[PDB]
């Protein structure tokens, strides 16, 4: 079944500041680089607060290991590495990421056995 | 699988003018106080989207009893109360909330046996 | 268990001077009618996400055959026709929109046998 769910937020250009956690082929991906950056924060954001989501009542247990990588049409993928890659060693996920004017969002699902 | 799927937009300056529905809980944890209501109204609104979603052609069958409960780190989990515990007995809701600037989000997906 | 999720963000009032993919029941139920073609274009492209997501590094394989129906009561589903009625025959979607202000949103879950 599910394991959790997350949703985030990110503001475009404030976030297009902020960065003046990502891997090669994210920031190869990204390069109006801002809009597909701030896209991937909300989606290793969106993961997160549905992993961490699944842990209620419970210490918390990061960016740069939650890869969105992407296909050759562009489709967007997550590949863990690090702790959180054993953490969720069986967990599939699933996320999606838009872009729209001044804002970015994802969304994630993950899924167990 | 499935039952249903969920999102809400909400305004938080507009939130804020409008409320001038909430648990005692809720409205301690939001005490900027507009942010974290908002927030909180757009998932009781993902969840009922989400249990309505599932009942297509049929008559409708509450927002106080949609509960975001949040653990000592933050991390929100819906509690139901009142009729709505009763028709969704045997569902498990997962939810996620965000604010960013002048609007929050959420999405909320119930799932069952 | 899933097959994939979509979200998508879309400018209301930019949606409304593109438009100047729908069916007759989506241009009735739209007839204000931007807020509701806009979260009506979100969902078709939630979906369109959620299965081309589902075929990471395949040749991808429309907007019309995603219908969004409503119900008396307002409630969204989608219907399938056309070539992707097809690919996604024993698929059930399971979608959620919302607009709020200049912002219309959707998600949309697949989920498989
Ligand atoms: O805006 P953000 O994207 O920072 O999202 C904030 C929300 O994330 C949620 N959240 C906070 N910590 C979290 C965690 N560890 N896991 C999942 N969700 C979390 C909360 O609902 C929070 O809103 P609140 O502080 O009003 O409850
Ligand atoms: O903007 P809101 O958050 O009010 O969301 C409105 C959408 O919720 C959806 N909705 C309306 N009633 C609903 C219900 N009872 N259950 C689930 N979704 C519903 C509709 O798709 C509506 O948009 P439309 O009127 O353009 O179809
Ligand atoms: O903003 P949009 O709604 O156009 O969404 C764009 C995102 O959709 C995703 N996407 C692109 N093509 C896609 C497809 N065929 N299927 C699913 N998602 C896709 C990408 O993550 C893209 O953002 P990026 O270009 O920064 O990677
Ligand atoms: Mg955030
Ligand atoms: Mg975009
Ligand atoms: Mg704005
Ligand atoms: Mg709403
Ligand atoms: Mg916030
Ligand atoms: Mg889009
Ligand atoms: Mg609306």
């Amino acid at each position: 079944g599910i394991v959790g769910v997350g949703i985030d937020l990110v503001s475009i250009p404030d976030f297009a500041e902020q960065v003046d956690t990502f891997t090669p082929g994210e920031r190869r991906d990204a390069s109006s680089a801002a809009r597909h950056l701030a896209a991937r924060w909300a989606a290793k954001e969106a993961v997160i607060k549905a992993w961490s989501g699944s842990r209620f009542a419970q210490r918390p247990m990061i960016h740069r290991d939650i890869e969105v990588v992407t296909d050759m049409w562009g489709r967007p993928r997550v590949r863990l590495t690090g702790a959180i890659a054993e953490y969720l060693a069986d967990v599939t996920i699933h996320v999606s990421l838009t872009h729209e004017g001044d804002t970015a969002a994802a969304v994630a699902i993950l899924e167990a056995p």
